[PDB]
């Protein structure tokens, strides 16, 4: 079955921080402190892989903004990270980007959130993580289509609305786009409008 | 395993057309044909789903531009959407919507995606499937947040994009967004802008 | 078979008379009433309603008998709302006052045996017992329809026999002659007939 | 998985025909030329059980003008079946009915209906078999309660219609009150009423 | 087999002499009486009647060799008050006044392997002694039986053990 | 289930016939053409069962007559059964007996027919086989008495008078 | 895996002893008290194991000096014994010999010394257990020989010289 | 146990009577000749050399008998070309005109089942007749074995054959 | 063990000497040329370079005896092409002549015995047969560095086994005295000494 | 999964010492205290075998210098061990070797380093264990192939460097060339060179 609604599965891995220095990070430090945003990509050294890496810590103050920890997974080497950072962005590299990138060197993070292509490399993937250790969202994307920060960040602040409120939203919602209770009276109103 | 960038798994289903007549739809008839964009949603007479629904018929002639057959699918009976279409949207329904509704009476459909919610209701899930057959695009939220469908559109801009030219869609990218080519060069040209 | 042995447990949200949302389940009875658990296919559908309002019409006569007139199909309890907000010109069965059982999951009509096709439950009769024991099983297939005078009759044989010990003949009723389970016995009732 | 709107289970037994002859019934003999209203009774030196056989030997011209087979079945011999016709009604017999006498010495027929209680005795059991083999009604009593029929026959009758008219038939439908087209208005035309 | 061993165990509802109903066990028999424990096939038949008329016309040389008599068949206890309220000329067992067991599950039939077709018991003798050990099984297929010869069996098993 | 009304499981034996030579008896060298009384009992050289043995072999002819093979059956070897027939009787032997005594050597017959006991040896039995291979009598003693010579004569005719009439 | 060299397999058995009365004797009741030469022979009354049994008998005094109880075993019964005992030597028999002839009647010890033929009967077979139970020595003839008294007299004086000293 | 049947097949590095190696397999005698196979624990031992010493020297009266004498145990073809080659001062064999099998995985003695404690044969004898028909097996614990005995048990059995 | 036995198949895209993308697998060196397959655990680290450059500068010594250099590790074609671009002073191991195969799904190190942690391959030597027999296998855990003389030697004496059919000896190298692998033979070679 | 890098396999095993006596090691007595070189070789009176043996055994000094016990390694008997000690030279023999020769009789040791070829020897192989019990070191040949002893012993020396200094040597590394931090600045100054 899914895990969407339900558990997030646990993952343990090896890092290489904003700084550049290795480190170690796994789901259990962050639950009741912050919301995951977990993202698969395939390989270092790839196409569409470095320009959703940089959009995405280019945003990193909006991340930070809503308590939310950006994390970077592929199947490639902690090793191999670190010399991808060391890589001009002219030369097809990711530059010294700020957000922690883990290392998924036992493809078993990709194996436990059922993203793991051919046994190969993991798919282009969003998992948001609550504050509970609940999946919330899930976005899984073929190799060949890269995917949008503006939508995950409206997908975040959609949920911390709810959270908040009790609120449920409706299609198309925005900051700050008329909300609903979920109730028939309720929809009744929404819809009505 | 996971069905993104492989076999969509086959469908048959009872359904409401745009007509309000009952009949049945099947992935078989679609392929080689036009693009699909099965959307679950849980029940009706809820409260996000309606307004994902009319969100979604409001955006049918965007569809229609990108050849993509737009289906509703939930557990609820043919009779159930019916009377759902029937119902006046200031009291809680969806109206006269244009877009085929499905019936996942047995639930299988649900199953095969792997979105079925505690042996119940369906999560809202967009499964973008191409004319090959072949499931491009999973998004799958939680049963309070609403989906959004500037997103699914841009989606599929993207995934046509790449079909029609080979070139590979960066991060946020639009129609007519500088894409780029799956090389070295490449990249790297991209990333340099 | 479970006809003459304890009914399988269930538990089941439910719409009461009040339309307002609740929680049945078959051990708070157990003691205090008997307990008629009616199956009918789908809300929105044909002889649903008239089976519906017919029992309801007799909601007095099932009172004064001390049972407990539940109602229950595969759709949801907002599906069950919807049918009772819409008018008996209209196709919907109104403001009914005994209870609605939403079986969503479908495990009540596993269990008792009424399934369908892994879709709908088959229009069926269940008579429990105070000590919640299944007396009487009635399952018809066709859209035919049940005649509330048998049950209240079935009900009157049930209670008769459990007051006075007296078996209940071929076509008995409230209050002709019943028959004393023993040799001397049936020979009385038989001759002369 | 129940039977009912499936094929009816094939049995072949021994029998006392209305002749008090000897011989052999199946259910395939039947297949395309009666309809066949197979009853269970638990045992024959007993107390309900002949005031019913008595009771639906008197109707026979009623099930003849009806195309239907009136079969009675019980875990009980040929012979004991035989010696219960030769027994006088003033001594606990059923006298010289003339419908067929099925004998069940195996249980295996009571297994396959799933009637048989305790691996002993069937329980009181009414099964109508269409003219294709597709158990339309099921009505299972416990050992106390007698059947009514009235009841069967207004059974047969609303199946009977049912198959000529393709109208479904509503609560408490009788030959030949108003019955209802399986249709939107349709149930609203009926209701009103 | 179980013959040397100990009987199968069984429990069952009965016609007594007097007709009425009740239960016979085997554990009520243990240390106290022999167990002729017969099986026919069906009441109403022709041929079982005058067997179990025979047994019971010699009723009094089974108290004397302290032991009881069971007939066994898989009808029901009704079939077989019936059967006992059925005059001899209509073919009836008439008011025998020993106990008649139900096996109406056939559970009995099973266990002492006397079940045929899984439908009616074999025409079948078993000895039961005082303590529990079956020590004379025979089983016919439409054979009668005879009754001077359990009698010499039961005098030669009762010799046996005394001696 | 039991074998009785059905087919008689098929056995073949080693075998010390009434001339004191050894051969084989199997079961289907006498259906269409015999009847078989197979009796067991438990060994040779015992206190008891000569005087069954000896009484059998003394209504031989009476057999033949109804058509009825008579076959004796222990678990003992041949050599046994040729060395009892061979003691005098005053010693405790059988003497020159004249039907055919098999050896279920393997016990495999005793198996078979269900007349093992602590697998060790046969309980005394009787075993009376139709023309055509069907059981339709079985008589078991677990001690020792035993049995009726008379007994499944009666029971030969009818069996026998049923094959050709009623009842 | 074979048990020479292992434990002895158990075993307890029906007996006639050399007084011609009955009994049991077992594996256990020997351990730590005497050596055991177990033989078997396939049957009692047969051509060729008189003259064994017989030649063994005679050297019986042989082996209570060198603290060896000598049992002779096969599938037959005690009765079967008993009765071959008292069948004269020229007859066929064995006499009064002295020394225990245990009855595998349950062909049990024959299947756990591995000397089990066809399901039937033991092979000619000599196994020497020694004072704790183990099996030194095993000799298995198919037919029919057989067998040199000295040569287990022989083999064992060493085993028992090795038991002391060395080699 | 295979004593009355047929032997289990075996095919083995050898070295033969002039020290030249080969393979030796139980085909090549049926229909031609008896086969004395005998199993001894280790080369090098103190016990093992005057058996085959003792064998070797009555390899006349195996001829004679139409017997091929086989030792085997679980050493290697070099290890038995090496003993061959140790002076029987040393504890050598010497020059032993019969042939040495190799068991090197140990196979034959699991089928003959001699294998002790997973690492070496026990000291066994087996003949095996020219139908390939296992007559005689004899098994040791460290028991010498004797010469004399085999050769009365082959003149038995080819006796009982002729006869 | 696979040592003296046919080595495991392999099929894996690889990075040529020019920097182009192919695909190397086991077969097409049968009966052409010898293989020397060498794992190391990861680009981008530390000793793995220094062995890489090592086998590179001798790979006119390899050429010479008909030997296939074929290096493997765990990372994608991709990242062994950037370490190739990257400098010695920088890590990198520069532009190397020899293939170096990506054992992406890790299979090629499991059928070879050599990953260690699900993670990575071990520091190994795998000699290959123009048979596709393995001949040689050499494992370091440790950093440690393997000498490209000792497989050079290996080399050598698999090479003077095959054309001379001659033994090769402790401490053997080209062209030093064999040994006969015969009883004559040894003993001529051992004195003197 | 392979043992290199991992704990040593347990073997308890018959010797012959340097004395000629018998007697037993285990591996477990050697932990915390000595270095093992265990090496298997396939039979004792044979042709690469003696010539191996006796090269490692003229080196004996060398090993004791670096704290490893020097234990030889057979499917061979204890007493084939001894023999082969008393034959000289001259005909094939080792003679009077000082190092332990243990007798692998049941083949399990073989096994349990998996180098058992066709259930019958042992191949030529090498296997170091550290004073933890950790084999650091695996080196099999095919039967035909002698190996080295400047090559273990420089293999031990670069084990025992790295286990002090924790400084990764590189390819070729001899006591006491220039060796390597394994660090990025790093690698970056070991290559250049």
């Amino acid at each position: 079955p899914t895990y969407v609604g339900k558990e997030a599965p646990f993952f343990k891995a090896e890092a290489v921080f904003g700084d550049n220095s290795f480190g170690e990070v796994n789901l259990t430090q962050f639950i009741g402190k912050k919301y995951v945003l977990l993202y698969f990509y395939p390989l270092d050294f790839t196409f569409v892989c470095p320009s959703e890496i940089i959009a995405l810590d280019k945003a990193l103050d909006a991340f930070h903004e809503r308590n939310v920890e950006l994390l970077g997974c592929s199947v490639d080497s902690k090793y191999t990270h670190l010399a991808w950072k060391k890589t001009p962005l002219a030369k097809g590299g990711i530059g010294n980007i700020k957000h922690t990138l883990l290392s998924d060197i036992t493809k078993s993070i990709s194996k436990d959130y059922n993203v793991l292509f051919d046994d190969s490399v993991s798919l282009r993937a969003f998992v948001l993580i609550d504050m509970n250790g609940i999946v919330q969202h899930l976005l899984v994307n073929n190799l060949a289509i890269g995917r949008s920060v503006d939508e995950i960040l409206r997908i975040i602040d959609a949920i911390q609305h709810h959270e908040k409120y009790g609120d449920v939203c409706p299609a198309n919602w925005q900051k700050g786009k008329v909300s609903m209770k979920p109730s028939e009276e309720g929809v009744a109103q929404y819809l009505s409008t």
